[PDB]
């Protein structure tokens, strides 16, 4: 009944209760909650609830642009285009035209790999911290480079250069844009950076890519040729980064200033894109809320989250735990305590978690008040970044199960899990997991729960790869974490096995796989 | 309630302190401290107290852009950039060829304490220090890393008459309260005195924004190297043979930004921001000679502030006075609790940190302490034109719950209550430290700080390049001591630290901080 900013929804439902539908509001009562309605919150002082250029109703009505994603239907979440840059093939020649000694090979660009570069993990987690802290942190704008198809060959022989001349480099890249949030007039600018020493900066400029960028979408369409770095001239090099390049160190490839616009709709008929700008509202938009960021082993993603500073009385805005904000970020359908991607079981204790040093401290000070002691109950402050890291493989002893080959000694007639049944342990378990369902020359970190309800009945387990190791573990009265790291080979190797022995006592269950970076290859 | 200035804030409630709640204002009680809310005052005779755009009532409620810091909420604390540029890599070639390249580290406050002078033994109350030059956190001075002694013309086969190029990599900061929209530097490049070439850079070249405390290059990203530049695209800065020569002895590179242009945000009817036809131009010179300068410098982030200030001479205006503390506790996020403040985990005070006037106000305050009977620098009024700089030490003891040293002080015994602040420390014998030079900057200078008292004579020892010996009587009250001393390159040995006394002596508020760079 009562209206305060320039919103058509009252200031009584502003707060408690937000439905909207058929272009009018009416409040929540929990009873349309299949119906495709959903309770969103937001202020009552400000127009827009973020600083994205919409309002808290025309943002949760759908009468606003239809390209963006429908995450950003909430009002907590803002509308925020963050365009990335993408390599595949490298090709390096001697000659400035565009014949001579040329030689190709195949990379895959990799987005969350130097933000867990700088993790270590513990054999046991103190306290109940189940997460490790990165040495840096980096979004989702740079990327790095790892080659593949590449045999024991020096990048000198192939070329041949002996002392002060050398070759150019020349690249395939593609253009994609991983947030809620399309843009027009698109014109990012990128370097071409070999450990701090930028080689060159790329500009796409407007008629190369198009008046275009949809989110989610790259620019070569899915399936299509990529993009080479001919269509504005060749990049050289000089003979002291050739063998920097061929030793240990990859070429990082990242955005620095990335300028567009963005459509309103009009009085009357279609959306326009001339007077305006993604340029302002970024200022904006950065200042007050979060940073999330999900991996999933197929795409990525990474929205921003308006967070509440606890140091002010005046302030009102809505406040969010971590689990409601990742559901209202995302997207997850709330199973029976879980959390529910499309088909990934993302919740506390079923993925990685990285935060920088300051989110540590925080959420390390947080915790000591906690009456559950679990990560995904703790306030939101403005000012912090979290990545999820979702595993490559992981079962527990349930309905979900995607491990590539199938374990021995498994017994799931039990109820005493930290999620439904577990598995009863008499001896032996082995795990032959062969090298061609593994990327080669990486690194891999192994992560599970334990418990036992006993003194003194302990654990051995053991991984078997080029580096082999040995390890004997003693769990205790409650639910323990354990991670152990190992490295892989290339595609020619045996299989990696993995073999724990018990004593007929102790239960396991959450069993993961998953990737933390690469490492570098003898060349 | 009646208005003088158009701000919708009566003069009653204006002239004593007042809060906004429910976006209305209201009176102090002095019973909103627990809850969270803050006092604040302003001048009645004009609706802009400072000289910023924000009007009283919009800076005082929140009703502002949304990027400026929180701290310039109340409306005695201008808003306004202040943005600067530091160098982090030194590329040199001879082509138009031989190439050198090193790594730099930069300082915003070097040429700050670079005249400052120490004292064995403080001749009054004043308990401070005085530089000779002041330089603010726009000016920035770079030092030059791990060398082995290898000279800067080993590389290069120059001779008398030919022009080496510089190639560096710059990374633009902000120190400030608020956003630079169109940001656009006009750098310059000294050395010794000489400019070797001013830098140019333009609005759709780097990040078009600044927030203020943000980087253009972000935090895991790569520096900007101007090779990527459209007018060093084709040349670079000239070096003759002198100036490398200067270079190879001890003098340094240092960067100072002249002169910034661009505009600020601001509010519509129909959109929401702006940023045409505001401007930054003639607002800069109404806020700098109208206050006063604060400067904080903690171990990983400095900060600048102006806050205005009661004229003394003039009783024609109205703007309210404050005190050192009050100003310092309004400027930054300073929280107080039992008399002390803390600005987020460092300790700020008189007699914890190392603060340091220039020479034109350090005689005011002196003359201003004469008047006072609690003896203490942080209760002297604030007048226009002071320049303040904070300097926290980057190891501090005070033998309580704060501790930063690396190795555990010997022989420390805590059970007493006589001393300055909390408890303090009992020689019955002798104390002694050791730490490493892995924990401490190579080719630095350093100060050692503390407080003595005796209700006999202390002996103290640093090793250090140069090892001293000294001796210090202490009197009855409590007299603040400082030693200095340099150190060495990185692969040398430990520092000792050796306090020997006669046993009935106390010490207390033992602190190291890092003052100045020596020449190699
Ligand atoms: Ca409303
Ligand atoms: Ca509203
Ligand atoms: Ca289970
Ligand atoms: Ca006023
Ligand atoms: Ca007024
Ligand atoms: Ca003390």
């Amino acid at each position: 009944d009562l209206d305060t900013d320039n919103d058509n929804i009252p200031d009584s439902y502003e707060r408690n209760g937000y439905t909207i539908k058929d272009l009018i509001a009416v409040k929540w009562e929990d009873s349309f909650a299949e119906q495709g309605y959903k309770k969103y919150v937001s202020n009552y002082l400000e127009s827009n609830t973020a600083g994205d250029p919409y309002t808290d109703y025309e943002k949760a009505s759908g009468s606003f642009d239809k390209a963006i994603k429908t995450e950003a239907r909430d009002p907590l979440v803002a509308a925020y285009p963050i365009v990335g840059v993408g390599m595949e093939k490298l090709i390096i020649s001697t000659n400035e035209h565009a014949q001579g000694k040329t030689v190709s090979r195949a990379t895959t660009n990799s987005k969350t790999e130097s933000n867990t570069a700088g993790v270590s993990v513990n054999v046991g987690y103190q306290n109940g911290f189940t997460a490790n802290v990165t040495t840096n942190y980096s979004h989702t704008t740079d990327n790095s480079t790892a080659v593949q198809d590449s045999n024991g060959e020096s990048w000198n022989t192939g070329l041949s250069i002996n002392k002060g001349e050398s070759a150019y480099i020349n690249a395939n890249v593609r253009y994609y844009n991983t947030g809620t949030a399309p843009m027009y007039k698109v014109t990012p600018t990128t370097n071409l950076v070999l450990d701090g020493d930028t080689l060159s900066t790329i500009k796409a400029q407007e008629n190369q890519i198009g008046n275009n960028l949809s989110p989610g979408d790259t620019y070569p369409k899915k399936g299509l040729s990529p993009l080479a770095l001919n269509t504005s001239r060749l990049i050289p090099i000089n003979y002291d980064q050739l063998k920097k390049l061929d030793a240990g160190k990859q070429i990082k490839l990242e955005t620095t200033q990335v300028s567009g616009n963005f459509g309103t709709k009009n009085s009357s008929g279609q959306i326009v894109t001339e007077g305006n700008s993604w340029s302002d509202y970024i200022s904006q938009i950065d200042s007050i809320s979060a940073s999330i960021i999900l991996d999933t082993e197929n795409e990525s993603y990474e929205r921003r989250v308006t967070a509440k500073n606890l140091q002010d009385p005046e302030d009102k805005t809505p406040e969010l735990t971590i689990g409601e904000a990742i559901e209202k970020a995302f997207g997850a359908t709330k199973k029976d305590g879980l959390l529910y991607f499309n088909d990934i079981p993302i919740d506390e204790s079923c993925v990685e978690l990285i935060f920088d040093d300051n989110t540590a401290n925080k959420i390390k000070d947080s915790l000591k008040t906690l009456s559950d002691k679990k990560i995904y109950n703790v306030k939101l402050e403005r000012g912090m970044n979290i990545l999820i890291k979702t595993p490559t493989y992981f079962t527990n002893f349930d309905d979900y199960n995607n491990y590539p080959s199938t374990w021995s000694n498994v017994n799931t007639t039990n109820q005493d899990g930290l999620q439904g049944s577990a598995n009863k342990l008499n001896g032996e378990t082995k795990i032959k997991i062969p090298m061609s369902e593994l990327k080669p020359y990486k690194r891999y970190v192994f992560s599970g729960y334990s418990k036992d309800p006993l003194t003194s009945n302990s654990i051995i387990v053991k991984i078997k790869a080029k580096e082999e190791k040995t390890d004997y573990l003693v769990p205790e009265q409650g639910y323990t974490k354990f991670s152990y790291e190992f490295e892989t080979t290339e595609k020619d190797s045996s299989n990696i096995e993995i073999t724990l022995i018990g004593s007929g006592t102790t239960y396991l269950d959450n069993l993961s796989i998953t990737e933390l970076n690469s490492t570098p290859e003898i060349l």
